[PDB]
């Protein structure tokens, strides 16, 4: 209801294919599906990992000030509650 898009991993992980592609970055969903070609560093990095932790990849490059306001322009929702309470640990990588 309500609130933000308290979306769930699965869900999420269906979110990545042909024309879907969000990312998880820092507990928060964003759709960046019309943001892959704009993104000044590429669709395919992007795309590459998809619907899913790229937490990781964003924070590896670490992302300057810019992209994290910008990152909220592209706010869906966030991780679901349910999850979010119990982040046990990702299996990993890359
Ligand atoms: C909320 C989503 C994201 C936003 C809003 C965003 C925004 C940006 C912005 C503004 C820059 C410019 C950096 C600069 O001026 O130095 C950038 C660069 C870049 N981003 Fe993102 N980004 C996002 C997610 C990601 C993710 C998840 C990846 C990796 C999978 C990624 C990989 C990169 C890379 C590699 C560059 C720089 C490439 C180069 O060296 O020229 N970004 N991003």
């Amino acid at each position: 209801d309500k609130d933000v898009k308290y979306y769930t991993l699965e869900e999420i992980q269906k979110h990545k294919d042909s024309k879907s592609t969000w990312v998880i970055l820092h507990h928060k969903v964003y759709d960046l599906t019309k943001f892959l070609e704009e993104h000044p560093g590429g669709e395919e990095v992007l795309r590459e990992q998809a619907g899913g932790d790229a937490t990781e990849n964003f924070e590896d490059v670490g992302h300057s000030t810019d992209a994290r306001e910008l990152s909220k322009t592209y706010i869906i929702g966030e991780l679901h509650p349910d999850d979010r309470s119990k982040i046990a640990k990702p299996s990993e990588t890359l």
